[PDB]
């Protein structure tokens, strides 16, 4: 029932009790582990509400008080009557911060409590959504001094009137398939780019074309909007030692802002809730640039370094990989856009584990996602056993809206 | 019930039916994943079904399921169990069992090689001196002057758990570690406790940075005994760098033969507590973990100093830079001395091909992602994007407690 996690580098042992307050399902069984898999009513709503409010009122040290009990009745009277209910601003703020606190795949959670929450529940149109989003981007960007933030659109009702940001991130580059066979721009985004062009977008058909936002309010058909170029902070990528590196003509955006997740608080579902923080360097240098299925530039870089690419054993992919990542970090730092390296981010997470063990009884963590995609074992998270479990409030995946929505 | 795994790089989907033959627990539940947890005498009653499952498997594999030779073998094992409480495997069953224990090792990226394994039957061994002789022969045959060959040596199975054969070393070949009064360590920090035991057993430690440890060997539940492996049998490789001439002056070397000697081999319910096996190294096992773990040789600071890296901010990636040059040095050194080694790109690519073939011919390939993905450059290797299902098949290799923790000393 009590569970131990050990660090094999420092010999330090923590005891987990938070997992008993666990609530959703992992995908695993005692027969088979699924840790490496990417995706595994009035009667339904009240327990969920009760569960959340109980945790809310406990955290402000007001458990079992008159203010607690009255709110429980108030939400109950509202469910039995309206088939749903509304969160107070305080509960909304608390729910969002805890969805992040509980995100077992996020290495940046040391920051969980400094989340700026923007309440967009009064939104009714896609033009309104666009306005809210532009304000979020500008506030979060903050001329390079990035600040975490989330904007929360109206909760799901009958599921026929969902708000959705069709973009998977607020700021992403287009992807175009060509007769050549190869891909121009970002291959992850080819399909969404087809939908933009098919809804009317005039594509510049270049390598780094910032996608338009595709916004759906109240279950209606979505609409296109171009984020003002002056709000999209981008960084050209150069190297501190390699002058030729600029001639690759690489750039990336300063703001990572995930816009396709569903935020679940007290059984209420927020289908549109873009959130943003700041990049860990490997996210761009390792995955975005170096994934076979993404910009896939390794081949091109190692060539410029005049390395022996005859045999895998010269570790030429690995040499190029490190320099690509040196450059990203350097470029951001020199243009003064917040960014964190994987050594620094993992060291912060470990300290954050310790705090959550001592202050909360544990910290849900998904080792497969916490360990950075390069140099894993020279970061302190590699040697750290972690327990993975699902708590609410939470962020969840949801189907791409284009498969679901009807025109 | 069919289960699908996807490769997120190549879009290939595969279908596992093999997990249906799974026995032992994972540690995981519907409510908790234990995926990153490191370490998560039998009755007649329980022994015969285990014998039965195994013999059913063996006889299917040779296409003789339900034959007279199958039925008679079950009858014979049946009788042997009821009358003696245990049973003996035929040579064929032992060979097949040890290959399948390897085939089933879900944390092993080297499994493409599973069917080429030399098996040495040391079930006639009775004494520690007998064990030393078996182990020297294994070391010699496996080393093959650099052209390494996989081998396993199998000592007598457990009886009452009071007469166990054990090799106290965790690997047949490993370097001593010595804790100094000032708190620092000389040699390999991972082996300090074991070095201490050896010294107390009467080993005269030379006290250098790369002292090959002696074998501590327990036969038939007796107190263990010390033996020096003949040095001419210990193939070692001095570490140098193809471009960095100062690299040799770090004084590093490593041994060619990885040979795990602390696992328990389970076949059809029987437990072989001493069963050392060996293969050849993947370069990252020496260059990332052995040299560059903080709790091991920890030469990263020393190497980056000599490269003249900017070591004032982690964000220069000085650590990542040095780690790569060290791993380059390890691969270059083994290849130049003609000692078999595999780099992590080649190993993981091989493993991916193995895995696909296993799904097609066997209906699955249990695989532990936390362990299969290499400890450097994970995502530029094809295992990183590969979903994997982890489950436990027998025959299998299991952890067991260290014998100094359990052993009843006689004197
Ligand atoms: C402040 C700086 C932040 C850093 C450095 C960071 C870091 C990361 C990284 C590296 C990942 C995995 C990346 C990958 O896809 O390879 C991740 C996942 C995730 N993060 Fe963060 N994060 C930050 C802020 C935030 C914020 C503000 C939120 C929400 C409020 C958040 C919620 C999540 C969630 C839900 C996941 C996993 C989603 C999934 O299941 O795939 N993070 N984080
Ligand atoms: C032939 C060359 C081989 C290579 C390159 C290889 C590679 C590896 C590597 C890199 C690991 C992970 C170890 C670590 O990083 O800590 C491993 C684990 C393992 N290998 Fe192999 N292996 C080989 C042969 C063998 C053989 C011959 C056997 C047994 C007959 C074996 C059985 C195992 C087992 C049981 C584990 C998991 C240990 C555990 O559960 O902790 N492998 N292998
Ligand atoms: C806020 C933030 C900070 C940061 N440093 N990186 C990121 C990008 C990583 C990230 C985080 C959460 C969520 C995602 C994508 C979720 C996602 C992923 C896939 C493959 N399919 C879906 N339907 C949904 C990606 C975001
Ligand atoms: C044959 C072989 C080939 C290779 N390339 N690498 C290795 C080393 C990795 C390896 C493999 C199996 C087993 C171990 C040790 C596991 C181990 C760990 C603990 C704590 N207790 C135990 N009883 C056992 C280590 C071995
Ligand atoms: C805590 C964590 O599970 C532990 O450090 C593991 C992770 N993955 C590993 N993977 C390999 N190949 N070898 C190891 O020793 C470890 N250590
Ligand atoms: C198959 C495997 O689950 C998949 O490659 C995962 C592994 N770890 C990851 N880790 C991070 N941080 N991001 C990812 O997209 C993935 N992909
Ligand atoms: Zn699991």
């Amino acid at each position: 029932r009590f569970l131990k996690v050990k660090n094999w580098e420092t010999d330090v042992v923590l005891t987990d009790t938070l997992h008993l307050k666990s609530t959703l399902e992992t995908g695993c069984t005692e027969h088979i582990c699924m840790g490496s898999i990417m995706l595994p009513t009035k009667d339904q709503l009240f327990p969920l509400a009760k569960e959340f409010l109980d945790q809310y009122y406990s955290s402000i040290k007001r458990f079992g008080s008159k203010a607690h009990m009255d709110r429980l009745e108030e939400v109950n009277k509202e469910i039995e009557s309206t088939s749903t209910y509304q969160l107070k601003d305080t509960e909304l703020i608390y729910g969002a911060k805890h969805a992040w606190r509980n995100a077992s795949r996020c290495v940046g959670r040391i920051q969980w409590s400094k989340l700026q929450v923007f309440d967009a529940r009064d939104c009714t149109t896609a033009h309104g959504m666009f306005n809210y989003i532009c304000n979020h981007v500008k506030y979060a960007t903050n001329k390079g001094n990035l600040r975490s933030a989330i904007t929360i659109f109206p909760q799901r009702t009958d599921g026929k009137h969902d708000f959705r940001v069709w973009n998977s991130q607020l700021i992403r580059y287009a992807g175009y398939k060509q007769p050549d066979g190869s891909t121009l721009g970002d291959p992850a985004n080819v399909q969404f780019t087809e939908i933009c062009i098919q809804q009317g977008w005039k594509a510049p058909r270049g390598r780094f074309d910032v996608l338009p936002l595709l916004l759906q309010a109240n279950g209606n058909d979505p609409e296109l909007f171009q984020i003002p170029p002056e709000l999209v902070l981008e960084v050209p990528i150069r190297h501190p030692k390699f002058d030729w590196f600029k001639d690759l003509g690489l750039k990336w955006y300063g703001l990572p802002a995930v816009s396709n997740m569903l935020l679940e608080i007290g059984g209420l579902e927020f289908s549109a809730c873009p959130f943003s923080g700041w990049y860990m360097g490997t996210e761009i240098g390792v995955r975005d640039y170096c994934d076979n299925s993404r910009y896939n530039i390794l081949e091109e870089v190692a060539k410029k370094m005049d390395l022996d690419m005859r045999k895998t054993s010269s570790l030429w992919k690995d040499q190029a990989l490190v320099e690509i990542n040196i450059a990203v970090l350097y470029s951001f730092q020199s243009d003064k856009v917040t960014i964190v390296d994987h050594h620094s981010a993992t060291e912060s997470f470990i300290k954050h584990m310790e705090n959550e063990y001592r202050c909360r009884g544990g910290c849900p963590a998904d080792w497969v996602w916490i360990v950075p995609p390069m140099s894993g074992s020279i970061t302190p998270v590699f040697h750290q056993e972690m327990l993975n479990y699902r708590l609410t409030p939470s962020f969840e995946y949801q189907p791409d809206p284009w498969n679901t929505h009807v025109w």
